[PDB]
């Protein structure tokens, strides 16, 4: 019964064919469960660790590897010679890889937790039914309660399902529902009907929600709602629809994999062609065994050549430092590549209390009617300092201190800001300043009086602990508080009920203390209290009260503002129905005016600043508030997101105008929006949607299960560090200071990394566009292999790696936070990079195949074959060139490989430093601007050495160590690379103007 809240406790009771005092009978309960199901959220999909290691194996990339791996594995297990410790090496590494990145995988689900499974928090193990087997209340499992059940409930309980409260069998009850509804106080509930169908959660105060607290009380109830169909469970199915984009890069990346396997495959097409001459050699005689190995043999390196291998290891690396750094700044970052995304955030959407306020709330104004005289009036407007919840400060008018007791409409002001009030002041002695203790409008009002002291009470003989609560004391001392009329949205007031403590049974002497929103309240006053004395309320006063509130909460003061009033001659105190909250108005009538307050929530320091930075980012920020239209847009212009005087009716927007549009009007309005007051919870994912039909990268706010959704949908969600566990696992980011400049600065941040991500990015592939060539050219004319798989995973793992990831840590331009959010669908290399890269990659491949060729011919320690080609024949079975004696296995030795690999590492190590700047020279930006790059080419070099000395190595990647001569042509060959890129720069500057 989803509209339970709506329909009567004799309604609900019949439409389920219950009895409130027996409940359901067991053929009930059967037939219950059939239709209804039992009362839990659905169990996590059946991930099973089988399943999942399969997926590691899913990528097009990994699947050319494992392919790789297999043809290699079978080249070893039928190879020529009797070394098969060093056979097997080749396809061991590869597979070793695989199973690495395996591990990697498997280990992330493993501690990965997702939101939805974190609700699971707010069901509790038990509840207590009646049930007509039996007599006294039956404690049974949550999940066997269904629809129709009778339910009791009492204080400490979690409610297990949506139930429709029958009757509250205490004074009054209360309950915790913060985590459903950001109410801070516990809220009282009733039993009557709330009339709208379509009433939001707050104003269903008849209705208990699954998850929530009993804060004080016991009541019993019907359950409307179980499993699913709850207000918790409707929130789980949004989330478990909403479907998550893959970032940005993770899509280039994709799209990388598609091309690389698609030119892979036209690479050995192409090889194939080339070799179209051999079905015209004859068919006796020949090796067709050696031949179709050579094939298959440089199949397995062109997979090999073509991978970034270490690519994923070195984005996470990078990923993992970044985030440790964001950490220090408060930023904590869940999801590791939603760093990329927070970079390209183009909208953030904030909470504005706590985020980009304080949530410090301070009374800084305050006036009470001086006199009234016909078409004449004016007013007793004073001010306060101090902007804490601590008591310290004064009252002053005209800039000057006086006595507030001096003033007995401040009098009474002080009596109804202390009675009409369901808040506290505390002093946390180990944080070592003052806490509100429940909503912070009260609170303020708790300070105030302190600050007033009314009646000069003696505070500074009272510590910090003990004055908190001081004058407030004293007020309380004074009247008795029969029962108070809790705060609706509907009247937006509330009030309590006070009688004499000095009198005992008397016939007169109880009143009403009234606040609330300065409209209704005042529109309910009759009256006008002049200090002691009382006028009728009349027009002329009315508008000058109404016209200094309009100042005050519209203009550059920024403040809310409360309209304080009595009921001196209230209802007789037995003619009141306390239960039927739609009679608190009619309660709240014939009132006298005696004051407003004006309180303020300041902007956080640093916010302005902020929205400064966002401004010069191309980065739009929309505010989300409860403060009403008009304040919401003077607090948007104080702090930046208006200009002071520019016409904003197109740009703000209320929940209730917003819902008045038709569809194609919202889309409109949230593009130009930058302030929603008083929306509900569904609204913050239609803002998204909308954002996201204009490919915005919106980054939203969230604190509470009712944000799950909109967190979950947004490109990055944002969680306060204060907030609920539940929207931090919603959340690729929590604020650990809660602190809106937090999230620019992740941005500015984000900026940052990818900058230096794209660097590396371009800087691995383009060395695998190099190695690709080198095979290509060898397997064209017909050379012995150059590079080996086992050598070029060598170069992509370690080698390369380390100055990739050094290449990380190039220091961000100082315009980072003055361009416009990065496009989504910005290719990483396109047009005159493309062609710089081919260029390099075919200088690379030419400078590898050269080396080993120079090594056989042109060389002193070589087999000097000046002009006599390898390309005529790896035979050995006509024996030409060499007229005497055999010799055939110099084709296959280790050093020519070794001048080749010496070659790339060496041009490599060049090519980081061409990757420090995509444009700039290296006259203009020097090497030494990352000295983290030049130290870890000096690893890099001590590695390569490493593999040509010690012992066991130089065996297993088939090298020997050069001579001086040797290493000298390596340099004659690599340096060279640096002049090439130079002059590919120095066009790109100079004849490709923006
Ligand atoms: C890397 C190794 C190889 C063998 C492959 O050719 O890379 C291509 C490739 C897959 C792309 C291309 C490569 O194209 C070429 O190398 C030119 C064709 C000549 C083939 C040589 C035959 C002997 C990248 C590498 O070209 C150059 C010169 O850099 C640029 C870019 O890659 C990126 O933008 C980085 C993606 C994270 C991609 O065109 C990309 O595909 C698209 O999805 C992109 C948009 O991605
Ligand atoms: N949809 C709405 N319709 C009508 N009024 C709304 C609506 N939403 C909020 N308000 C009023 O505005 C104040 C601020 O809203 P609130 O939601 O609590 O703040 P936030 O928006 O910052 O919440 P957040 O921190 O983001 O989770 C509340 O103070 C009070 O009644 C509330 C309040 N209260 O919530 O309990 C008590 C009170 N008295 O009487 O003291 C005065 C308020 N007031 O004047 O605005
Ligand atoms: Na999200």
């Amino acid at each position: 019964m989803e509209a339970a809240h709506s329909k009567s406790t004799e309604e609900c009771l019949a439409y389920f064919g219950v009895s409130e005092t027996t409940g359901l009978t067991p053929d009930q309960v059967k037939r219950h469960l059939e239709k209804y199901g039992h009362n839990e959220l659905p169990a996590e999909e059946g991930k099973s660790l089988w399943e999942l290691v399969i997926e590691q194996f899913e990528d097009l990339l990994v699947r050319i590897l494992l392919l790789a791996a297999c043809i290699s594995f079978v080249l070893a297990w039928f190879e020529e010679g009797e070394e098969t410790i060093t056979a097997f090496v080749e396809p061991f590494v590869i597979l070793l890889i695989l199973i690495a990145n395996a591990i990697v995988g498997v280990w992330q689900e493993r501690n990965a937790e997702n939101a939805i499974e974190a609700l699971k928090e707010y069901e509790p193990e038990m509840g207590k039914v009646y049930r007509a087997d039996r007599k006294s209340v039956q404690r049974i499992k949550a999940r066997d309660i269904v629809p129709g059940d009778i339910v009791e409930v009492a204080v400490g309980d979690k409610v297990p399902a949506d139930i429709r409260i029958l009757s509250i069998k205490s004074t009054t009850l209360r309950v915790d529902q913060s985590i459903l509804t950001g109410e801070s106080v516990s809220v009282i509930k009733h039993t009557e009907p709330v009339p709208d169908p379509r009433a939001v959660n707050q104003d269903k105060k008849n209705m208990l929600f699954s998850g929530t607290n009993i804060a004080a009380g016991k009541a019993l109830g019907i359950v409307a709602t179980t499993g699913v169909s709850t207000e918790i469970g409707k929130i789980r199915d949004q989330m478990a629809a909403t479907e998550q984009d893959k970032t940005p890069l993770q899509q280039k990346l994709d799209e990388f994999g598609e091309q690389l396997s698609k030119v892979i495959s036209l690479i050995c097409v192409a090889v194939w062609l080339i070799n179209i001459g051999h079905f015209n050699d004859p068919v006796h005689g020949g090796s067709w065994i050696r031949g179709a190995i050579y094939y298959f043999k440089i199949a397995v390196a062109l997979a090999v050549a073509a991978i970034p291998e270490g690519l994923p290891a070195v984005i996470t690396t990078c990923l993992a430092l970044g985030t440790r750094r964001m950490a220090k700044k408060n930023a904590i970052v869940r999801s590791l590549p939603s760093v990329e995304t927070l970079g390209c955030t183009s909208v953030i959407c904030s909470d504005k209390t706590g985020t980009l306020t304080t949530n410090q709330m301070s009374v800084c104004k305050m006036f009470i009617i001086d006199k009234v005289d016909g078409d004449f009036c004016s007013l007793n407007e004073f001010s306060i300092t101090g902007s804490t919840y601590a008591p310290e400060g004064e009252v002053l008018k005209n800039d000057k201190p006086i006595r507030s007791g001096q003033f007995d409409g401040l009098v009474e002001l002080a009596t109804i800001c202390a009675l009409c009030n369901d808040s506290s002041l505390d002093f946390n002695e180990t944080k070592g300043v003052y806490e509100k203790v429940g909503e912070a409008t009260e609170t303020a009002l708790t300070t105030l009086v302190e600050k007033m002291n009314v009646f000069n009470t003696e505070v500074r003989n009272l510590s910090k602990v003990e004055r908190a609560n001081a004058c407030n004391s004293v007020i309380r001392q004074l009247m008795k508080k029969e029962f108070t009329l809790e705060f609706s949205r509907d009247r937006k007031s509330m009030s309590v009920y006070c009688s004499p403590a000095k009198s005992s049974r008397a016939a007169v002497g109880n009143k009403m203390f009234v606040k609330g929103a300065p409209e209704g309240v005042i529109d309910r006053c009759n009256y006008v209290r002049v200090g002691t004395t009382r006028v009728p309320m009349t027009g002329p006063v009315k508008e000058k009260i109404l016209s200094v509130i309009k100042e005050w909460g519209t203009g550059r003061d920024t403040l809310r503002c409360l309209a304080l009033a009595t009921r001196d001659t209230p209802p007789k105190r037995e003619e009141m129905v306390l239960d039927d909250s739609s009679r608190f108005m009619e309660y709240e009538t014939d009132l006298t005016f005696v004051g407003v307050v004006g309180m303020l929530d300041p902007p956080r320091k640093e916010v302005m600043g902020s929205i400064q930075l966002c401004r010069d980012a191309g980065i739009r920020v929309i505010m989300i508030t409860g403060d009403n239209k008009g304040t919401a847009i003077a607090i948007c212009r104080r702090i930046g997101i208006f200009g002071e005087n520019e016409e904003v009716a197109d740009r703000a927007y209320t929940g209730r105008e917003f819902d008045d549009l038709p569809l194609a009007e919202q889309r409109e309005a949230c593009r130009r929006a930058c302030c929603f007051a008083r929306v509900e919870p569904s609204h913050k994912s239609k803002i998204v949607e909308y954002l996201q039909s204009y490919d915005e990268i919106t980054a939203m706010t969230g604190d509470g299960v009712n944000d799950a959704p909109a967190l979950k949908k947004a490109e990055i969600g944002i969680a306060m560090g204060s907030g609920t566990a539940v929207a931090k696992t919603a959340s690729e980011m929590v604020l650990a200071d809660d602190n809106f400049s937090t999230i620019v600065a992740a941005v500015e941040e984000g900026r940052a990394i990818y900058n230096n991500m794209k660097q590396f990015i371009r800087y691995l592939i383009s060395s695998n566009v190099g190695e690709v060539v080198c095979i290509f050219l060898t397997a064209a004319l017909g050379l012995p292999e150059a590079l080996i798989p086992v050598q070029l995973l060598w170069v992509n793992l370690v080698t390369d790696g380390l100055p990739a990831t050094a290449l990380g840590f190039n220091p961000p331009d100082l315009d980072i936070m003055d361009r416009p959010p990065r496009s989504p669908k910005e290719p990483l290399i396109s047009g005159w990079l493309f062609f710089r890269y081919m260029a390099i990659g075919g200088y690379v491949g030419a400078a590898t195949v050269g080396a080993a060729a120079w090594w056989f011919m042109y060389a002193e320690d070589g087999p000097g074959v000046t002009y006599h080609q390898l390309t005529h024949f790896m035979q050995c079975t006509e024996d030409h060139p060499h007229f005497e004696g055999l010799d055939c296995e110099i084709f296959e030795a280790p050093e020519p490989m070794t001048m080749a690999l010496s070659v790339l590492v060496t041009i490599e190590m060049c090519n980081a430093l061409n990757s420090l700047s995509e444009n700039q020279s290296l006259m203009r930006m020097p090497p030494w601007v990352n000295i983290w790059l030049l130290g870890s080419i000096c690893l890099s070099m001590s590695l390569h050495f490493l593999i040509l000395y010690v012992d066991p190595l130089p065996m297993i990647f088939k090298l020997k160590a050069l001579d001086l001569t040797q290493w000298l042509m390596v340099l004659k060959i690599s340096l060279p690379v640096i002049g090439l890129d130079e002059i590919l720069k120095f066009i790109a500057r100079n004849y490709l103007e923006g």
